[PDB]
């Protein structure tokens, strides 16, 4: 009595539960098979977004800002505290209620949708056969239509230091100290290891960012770049550009770092040490050797541009395949797959794909930087305008930061969308939606916008491109 | 001789300034006339929304809620604060300079754009000659080839409760006092009230709000409208409805206010009261009687689609004609008209002007209603997504709310957008801005929103619309 599916999802993350639900919804018999359990060994859905990744840390970001901003910002409202105290444990409590509240709630979208839920290790065998491997060992054979290999990925583990779960710790270790460390190490300086040392850097940790690149979000626009290293640092995050770890030794509560930039070899101890470097693609045990399935060099399973592999009805999304390493891409690389296999002519859009850093101030952009279209040899007009001019911001008492609107000298189309300061994520959106309907920097400024709203900043950003721009001089 | 400029603007509010500025940036030698002063006699631009108005409002509203936040919600985030105390003067002190740095950055912007600002009453006598008033009563006629009136509005004064900027209070007098009124009742249930209700509520006020009319905001949705009456009586806001103000009694501080309801007549007692029922536009002085401008039984000015007087070359915009009274509304008003007058193929749309509730939850919307749409014989799509789904919304701890898109039954294009939750400005600007360009449901379901963010309520209704919501059963 073997079990037959129409679709197989390898994986629960925002690529394959989306997945799972979407085909679900487009009356397709699907299972999803998820081997992370929580801390009692029951399943838990959502993957690493929400479970050790997206979630938790905007969860201790909101708690550990809204600490920063009672000890100094309360001031100016005329508001006073008596001494202010952050309990760790209960901070890290809030975290964990909100992620058990968010996966018993995608397992609710499961059972809405008639989605059959399967806990253990999926292997693609040959013939889209999936073996389901349970917790004592016992082995059984689904058979599947379609597969979607989901397995996402896990943090870069250098030899250097080698993370031990105590003092020398990964992304999901830092999001479970139980009390502020004195001296907090971070390696890798890109949007993870950053969230990361704000949370801590808030709370007291002396942090120190040791990245061996000599960039610093070279993917972000030069301008939005700049700003972000010159805020976090005053925020005291001590980040090093240049600096190669090359070995570590713990000792009791501590550990000794030792690295080589332009100025020889130095040597710093900390309490606890962040490795966050970057993600590796996730293929552990997730392929039989004759299963059809090519892996590249690098890790990623080869895909086309339609998230299909080389096996009929085998299509594999998110982190384990090419592309942006976020949850939003994943996510719609689910949805696009679910409706090629019901036959629409469907492809989604990767040109307008935002990235979102939740340090305060948000960072987010959408569309071509600046220099990236320099080297492409595209004559553009930029416009920019501060929160420093924004009434709203002012209001709120969080002027810093800006908005930055590209478009091409020639067709006055805008080609980029860049912003750093308050609400970031969504004056970005409000971009992406102009630019997938084709905008105009002139469009844009035609436009009727609320007043007073940050979003001004956007219209003034986008009237400044063509010098005609009313809150700021031209 | 006599002065002789292109364009006279009477006003320098959000309609007037923005006017004047943008009549200079066409090349148009503007004078934009301006009796109102700072406390110390010296001009001060911008008027009500800047001095008196959205400004001061929001700068409160901000503080107030950090205030109240504090007390109730840090406990939650593992914060413990001492006694958590306001100092209602600084709160005010710092309103009053970001007033008055705003304030001297539009005189910055006039200066900076060719901007001749004369200080004084401005008077249209009859052939588009203005006729200034200056401080010592002395007179001077000045030429316009083109004329705008923009003298905006002021607070309606009503006759059982004359106000005394003492105990009874207008919205200008609600955002000056120097101390937390132990019983505060404000007349008028509209944006207004609520907002400057709000204020003194979470400062431990105990408020009273009594509203003539049976509805409360029906000029919003009827599912927004009702989620705002629920939730602003949970901060203390006792609404009464179908209450209509007879008469008052000063006695030394307080004021015994006399109503009827349905029940019959009750009294009740406050330390202050702010009148808040509405507004009537400012004509006071404005016209000769030989000017030839037309006045409306209301107050208002005359005026065609396109802000033009019977009179050729005198306009007219912002509160002191027909429409909205919001400041982006005059503004574009402003613009529309400055365009015209340089030859411009220029025509506003009124059907896409956002509406904002500065309350908390925050209140936006464009577009049409569900109720409005169901009494115009119009088929209508409505999706729907809660902020208690939203991840962002929880890491936050400000769940409360919802998005609410409303598309044609037959086409798909949104008629409609309204919020009620965190980033609710924001997320309605996204969708005008989709509207703007003609968005269907299906267009802003299909673009790829950021993960995880406030934006992504938009994008589940977007989807929930035509039943294809992930987040949400359909
Ligand atoms: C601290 C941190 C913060 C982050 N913040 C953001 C953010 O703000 N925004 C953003 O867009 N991205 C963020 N990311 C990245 C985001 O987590 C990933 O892009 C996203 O989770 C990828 O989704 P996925 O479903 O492809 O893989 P995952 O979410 O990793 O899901 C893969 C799942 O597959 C399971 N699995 C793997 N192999 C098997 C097998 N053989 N059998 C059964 N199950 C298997 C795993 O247990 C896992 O649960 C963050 C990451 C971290 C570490
Ligand atoms: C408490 C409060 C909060 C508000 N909040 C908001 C909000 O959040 N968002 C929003 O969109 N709107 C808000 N409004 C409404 C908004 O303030 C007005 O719609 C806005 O001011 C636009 O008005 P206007 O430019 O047409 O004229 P106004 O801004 O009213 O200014 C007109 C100016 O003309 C001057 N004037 C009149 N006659 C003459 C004359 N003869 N000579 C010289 N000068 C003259 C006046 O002194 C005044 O400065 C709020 C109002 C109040 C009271």
């Amino acid at each position: 009595m073997t079990q037959k599916f129409d679709v197989v999802v390898i994986g629960a993350g925002p690529g394959g539960y989306v997945a799972a639900i979407k085909a679900a919804q487009l009356g397709l018999k699907t299972a999803c098979i998820e081997k992370y359990t929580d801390a009692e060994g029951k399943l838990a859905l959502g993957g690493t977004c929400l479970n050790v990744g997206c979630i938790p840390s905007k969860a201790l970001l909101d708690s550990s800002w809204k600490y920063k901003e009672a000890k100094e910002s309360f001031n100016v409202h005329g508001i006073s505290t008596g001494e202010v105290k952050m309990d760790v444990a209960a901070m890290v409590g809030r975290k964990a209620g909100i992620v058990k509240n968010l996966t018993g709630g995608v397992a609710t979208l499961f059972k809405a949708n008639g989605v059959t839920s399967i806990q253990g290790h999926g292997k693609l065998l040959a013939g889209k056969k999936v073996e389901v491997t349970k917790a004592d060992g016992t082995t059984e054979v689904i058979e599947a239509e379609n597969v979607i290999l989901a397995s996402g990925s896990r943090p870069i583990d250098i030899p250097p230091a080698p993370v031990d779960q105590n003092v020398i710790v990964d992304s999901t270790g830092a999001l479970e100290f139980q009390a502020v460390p004195k001296r907090l190490g971070v390696i890798g300086a890109g949007v993870i290891g950053l969230e990361l040392g704000s949370v801590w850097a808030r709370l007291g940790a002396e942090v120190t960012v040791l990245e061996a690149l000599d960039t610093f979000l070279m993917a972000a626009d030069t301008a939005v770049s700049k700003e972000a290293q010159k805020t976090l640092t005053k925020q005291g995050l001590d980040i090093k550009l240049g600096a190669r770890v090359t070995g570590s030794k713990v000792n009791g509560n501590e550990v000794e770092v030792t690295y080589t930039n332009a100025e020889g070899e130095q040597k710093i101890t900390f309490d606890k040490l962040i490795v966050a470097v970057g993600r590796r693609p996730v293929t552990t045990d997730l392929l039989a050797s004759d299963s059809g399935v090519t892996i590249d060099e690098r890790g990623y399973i080869f895909v086309d541009d339609y998230c299909a592999t080389s096996v009929p009805g085998v299509y594999a999304i998110g982190d384990v395949v090419r592309g942006m390493m976020l949850a939003h891409k994943a996510s719609e690389e689910g949805i696009m797959v679910v409706e090629r296999i019901k036959g629409h002519k469907a492809q989604m859009n990767y040109d307008l794909i935002p990235s979102v850093i939740y340090t305060h101030p948000e960072i987010a952009w959408v569309g071509k930087t600046e220099q990236a279209l320099k080297a492409e040899g595209v004559e553009v007009n930029v416009g920019t305008f501060p929160f420093a001019a924004s009434g709203r911001a002012m209001a709120a008492n969080d002027t810093g930061g800006f908005v930055k609107v590209i478009a091409d000298a020639k067709t006055d189309r805008v080609l980029g969308v860049h912003v750093i300061g308050p609400s970031a994520a969504e004056l970005v959106q409000q971009g992406a939606i102009a630019m997938e309907f084709g905008t105009s920097a002139e469009d844009l400024g035609m436009m009727v916008f609320s007043h007073p709203t940050l979003s001004e900043a956007l219209h003034e950003a986008a009237l400044a491109v063509n010098g005609g721009a009313i809150h700021v001089a031209n």
